[PDB]
């Protein structure tokens, strides 16, 4: 321990403040009591303020660590699978195998929508964006769930995260299905949550589709990989929500539109156009659209990332699994070979490396998805499909605490009160 | 400004903090740069942290102050119009004759939403409750409106400005209609904002409907008094999702369904159940209501609020427009002497006054509301309605500043890093 | 005796017994069997009638309305003065209704609509109709 006694805030005379002490990471300075004294602090974005106490995630980004319940991402996604990592997530430990069979069988019977939530598919235009379609559909299902609203209730709780967690990918898959003018596929129970997942995206009543097994394995570690990442924008829009009650489906859909958000940007839109729009090593990666790089333009590609210093550490898998993909498919996949000149740029580009523009999850990720057939529009769908459960996580593990309401102070510097009086009359 | 300038927090290095100072309120400390120098604080639910610099509303709790752009709201309440109050909030002053012209004109041109957003209403459940349908139908304009997603871009948060401002009240007398099964109504380019609302809401194809001046500044007097609350949750919660780049749309989806998050929570949904179902001027007046108050839920049912010590600011206007539309709905208003007992038993009873469950201004717009024949489940979407320039002056507010993402920390308490190996053999 | 019929009968030859007065020998049951079964199907835009419902209405009163609307799609058999237009109405009838009752049920759940298979029994069937799901094959305990 280094000063985690105690410490003094003097503004004239002292204010002694309790420093509580993590078991990994960094102590904090307890503020609780500050405020109901008047003195308040002043943080936009909260980066010097640790807005709660979590036992689900840790990350060190100058180690390039992170932990799901003291789990290494790396051991995970190599030695386990999505629906036994979301096990872990939500549970804490590891299931033993009467847990995760009961946890698995439940999973798997929720799958199927109600038949009046797919009339709402059909409501919105066939050019709609995916991820929009996606917000939308999930923004709309309390509207159905009206059982399993009260977040005071564990019961309402545990069968609202079951209906996200079996739904989230039947969901998905429509929205791709819808977006393309393919028929909906309804889920199949004897297929893996993965393979269940490629099998709604993928089959046709023209014929029985065919999961293969490294593709299916590929797809169930972007799920493992993008399952939770700790206190970010998405999960905080998660945690903020439901503190003043905000039913699961509601803070779930925030959820999605917060990891949706940096997309959004004219610059973003028009910089992952010459990514996808553009095919040839002398096309992308030859100073067309590395020459069009100019404010953000790198993150949402791929391309470094503010948690980690020196790399991600979601990377790693993420990239042995691209190779397996690559190699597997090969007559479905030489053509975006590119994926080696774009990386060799990121890491020998000197505008890269020192901007540390490293290549992270979503560089490998995103290749492997379009290697399978998939397009750009639905790959942060599938990457929100995932994160899904570390948002309940979150979501589950601040009612614990007692559903703290998000209730901020501010620092009024607008016009002292003033008297009004308007001389027009319409 | 005395100390005004700096003060200091001492851990194991005497670090100094700038003391900032407001134009009202309290002053704060300016903790930005404590994250750099590895010192983080400790604030579940940000009681005691300034989560941003804020012009739009101010609040003084315990003296009862609620000012917008420095306006007190008494005189808004009285003297200006709904759209007036809009265009202080987002432009930071009364409009001249011209400049108000103009903000009205843009205002009435966008109130009929595309026909498609129309039918998405048609894929929910007859039997679903209008706040549902509202949250759904919010979440679901991303899809439609792709033109308008730019955060950063300055016409873009213009027109989803407008385009949420005028759309609104025409989405909520929709939810409305869908719910009794009558038709919906097309706005009136000749009505007023308020009258316009009212048109929506009642007419049939029919008969004509002749709008009731003092019902019309009711409602418009219901709409000013819940156009912002300043830094509350659910506005917290549009902030922070904001920050992280969600749409408008979503953001205001977002909030939406934040505000309506203690009506299904459990204890306060059974709460107005049982004010809901008695109204016979001889059970709830006569310790029916009183008696069951094993859980508070009392703001909800019009009865006290955080904010406040003494009394409501806002329930001031709320009032005396209550008696108004009580006497003009004459010989009617027989079987509803249980709102002045209920007044009088919160302005009697000694639990009342211990706890001071004062009448808010949602008790009196509950009666106005309920006095018009407007069904409770209508009551918050109304609120959230009029709330909407709020949330879009914040969202603005925001994005003006620097666009600071919500990052916060997390005291970390989980378990140290620990290896895996799978229990489960499936 | 209803106790004879109900224990070493089935209800489609109890069916055809109360319809002709005598029990069947082999060739007429087989014959009567088929034709119930062959019709089991409903016209796909009676199907869009229980669209028009609510979802909350309870299954009884659908049924009641989808029954008292068959008459303006099968105008061919309605007749009652001609044996002809009696059997098959009498046909359609035996055939539709547990088809009917299962989409009553079904849409009041929310699960999607179940087509008949005949290759099981009208008991059989009728179950399957009732309790199958895409997710997987139904299984009809004997
Ligand atoms: N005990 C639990 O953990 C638990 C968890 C989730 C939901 N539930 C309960 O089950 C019902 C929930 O339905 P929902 O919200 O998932 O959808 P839903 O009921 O609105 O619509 C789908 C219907 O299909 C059924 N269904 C879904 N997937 C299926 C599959 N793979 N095979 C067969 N039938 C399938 C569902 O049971 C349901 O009747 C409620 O009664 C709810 O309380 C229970
Ligand atoms: N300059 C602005 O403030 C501003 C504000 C909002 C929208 N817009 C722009 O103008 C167009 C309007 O889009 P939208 O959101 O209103 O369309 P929409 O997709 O919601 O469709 C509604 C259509 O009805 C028209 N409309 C709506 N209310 C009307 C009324 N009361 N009287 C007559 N016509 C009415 C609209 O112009 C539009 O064509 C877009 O291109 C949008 O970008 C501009
Ligand atoms: N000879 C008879 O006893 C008899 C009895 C009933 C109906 N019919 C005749 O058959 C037609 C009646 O159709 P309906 O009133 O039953 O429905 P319908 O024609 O209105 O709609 C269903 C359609 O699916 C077909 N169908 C129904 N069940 C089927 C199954 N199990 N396998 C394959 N196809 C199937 C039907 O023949 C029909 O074309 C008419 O031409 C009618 O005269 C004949």
């Amino acid at each position: 321990a280094d000063t985690k006694a105690k410490l003094t805030l003097n503004g004239d005379t002292a204010v002694e403040l309790d420093v509580l002490k993590g078991t990994l990471g960094q102590d904090v300075i307890d503020i609780r009591t500050l405020g109901s004294k008047g003195v308040f602090t002043f943080d936009p974005g909260f980066t010097s303020t640790a807005s709660c106490e979590s036992k689900i995630t840790f990350i060190d980004g100058d180690e390039g660590i992170l932990l799901h319940r003291g789990f290494p991402i790396d051991q995970l996604a190599t030695d386990s699978n999505y629906l036994e990592v979301c096990y872990i997530l939500l549970n804490g430990e590891k299931p033993t195998q009467e847990q995760y069979d009961e946890f698995k069988t439940t999973v798997t019977l929720h799958t199927m929508i109600h038949e009046q939530i797919t009339r709402l598919f059909h409501a919105f235009r066939r050019d709609s964006h995916p991820m929009a379609v996606m917000c939308g559909i999930t923004g709309a299902l309390a509207a159905f769930y009206h059982d399993s609203l009260d977040v005071n209730n564990p019961r309402h709780r545990e069968i609202a995260a079951f209906r996200l967690l079996s739904k989230m990918p039947t969901m998905a898959a429509m929205c791709y299905k819808y977006s393309i003018g393919q028929p909906f596929v309804y889920p199949r129970n004897d297929l893996s949550y993965a393979g269940n997942f490629l099998n709604m995206m993928f089959s046709t009543p023209c014929e029985p589709y065919e999961v293969n097994p490294i593709l299916e394995r590929a797809m169930d570690r972007i799920l493992i990989l993008h399952a939770d990442h700790e206190q970010n924008a998405s999960t905080s829009t998660v945690r903020t929500a439901g503190s003043s009650g905000a039913n699961p489906f509601a803070c779930i859909a925030a959820g999605i539109a917060s990891l949706w958000g940096p997309a959004h940007g004219g610059a973003n839109e028009a910089a992952l156009k010459m990514l996808e729009e553009i095919s040839s090593v002398k096309h992308i990666p030859e100073f067309f659209r590395r020459a069009k790089d100019k404010n953000d333009s790198f993150r949402l590609m791929g391309f470094g990332h503010r948690v980690y210093k020196n790399y991600d550490p979601r990377a790693t898998v993420m990239r042995e699994t691209c190779h397996e993909v690559l190699k597997e498919l090969g007559t479905k996949d030489d053509l975006l070979e590119v994926a080696m000149e774009l990386e060799n740029i990121a890491l020998n580009d000197p505008y890269f490396i020192e901007k540390k523009l490293y290549p992270n999850v979503d560089f490998y990720s995103g290749i492997i998805l379009k290697a399978m057939g998939i397009p750009s529009s639905m790959f942060t769908v599938i990457f929100a499909m995932a994160r899904t459960v570390g948002w309940i996580a979150h979501w589950s593990e601040m009612h614990s605490d007692g559903m703290k309401i998000a209730r901020p102070r501010q620092l009024y510097t607008g016009y002292e009160k003033r008297d009004f009086k308007s001389d027009i009359k319409r």
